[PDB]
């Protein structure tokens, strides 16, 4: 299965992220091309609830998270679904990867086509931060562009 | 389940289409508002397969249509599953209106969430046109715009 994001916004960020996944128990590969961002730096990037883009990248609503758990690293077994790495942005302010991950799904009842990515202003602390809001959003920030997944082939 | 896509391109017509199915076998709502149409006109208006906006309208691809059947009006037994009414517009260029539908669905295999909708600069021939593409397409002309379904609440 394959899906697409184009994440667009008035910031001057803007990219593609790239989903695929084989079968539902297997890591769904997701790829991105990020340009815009600030050069040399740490962006928060995650799925987001909503596939809403009704207000901008607000309506797209909070990290995916259908199991109640705190905001964490993708490495952490407590994370939201939808936490994924910061993207590491160049001197040219572009972020290029790809990465593969077992809680984002494109099938069954977690998928997360119809649903949202944003790319963040700010760097993710992955949870780690002194604060209530580090367990919520990792403090990453402004959302400066985003996108609803869609189905692809 | 609730669901839309905000209708956007770069000739002057852009909208917010929104779904909602209580149930599978229900009927989906669908109820939509779009601008800068040609004014007292009829305008093509249909589900298409992808979600992808890689390519403008372009890459939505054709009418969503999982049973392989040829373009109709929504009344026909025989239409695809994205075949909608042609929407009217009003002396201003817009067209308002909601309307149910027993094909589309925001749950089950057939779900167009993930999918795209596509408002045309032409109007729909219902499938009743001399030609081989009036069965494909219904000569509804270009996609001035289109926007991803994504989930909302
Ligand atoms: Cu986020
Ligand atoms: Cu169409
Ligand atoms: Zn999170
Ligand atoms: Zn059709």
């Amino acid at each position: 299965v394959q899906a697409v994001a184009v994440l667009k916004g008035d910031a001057g960020v803007s990219g593609v992220v790239k989903f695929e996944q084989a079968s539902e128990s297997e890591p769904t590969t997701v790829s991105y091309e990020i340009a815009g961002n600030s050069p040399n730096a740490e962006r928060g990037f995650h799925i987001h609830e909503f596939g809403d883009a009704t207000n901008g990248c607000v309506s797209a609503g909070p990290h995916f998270n259908p199991f109640k758990k705190t905001h964490g690293a993708p490495t952490d077994e407590v994370r939201h679904v939808g936490d994924m790495r910061n993207v590491k942005t160049d001197e040219n302010g572009v972020a290029k990867g790809s990465f593969k991950d077992s809680l984002i799904k494109l099938i069954g009842p977690t998928s997360v086509v119809g649903r949202s990515v944003v790319i963040h202003a700010g760097q993710d602390d992955l949870g780690k931060g002194d604060t209530e809001e580090s367990l919520k959003t990792g403090n990453a920030g402004p959302r400066p562009a985003c996108g609803v997944i869609g189905l692809t082939n």
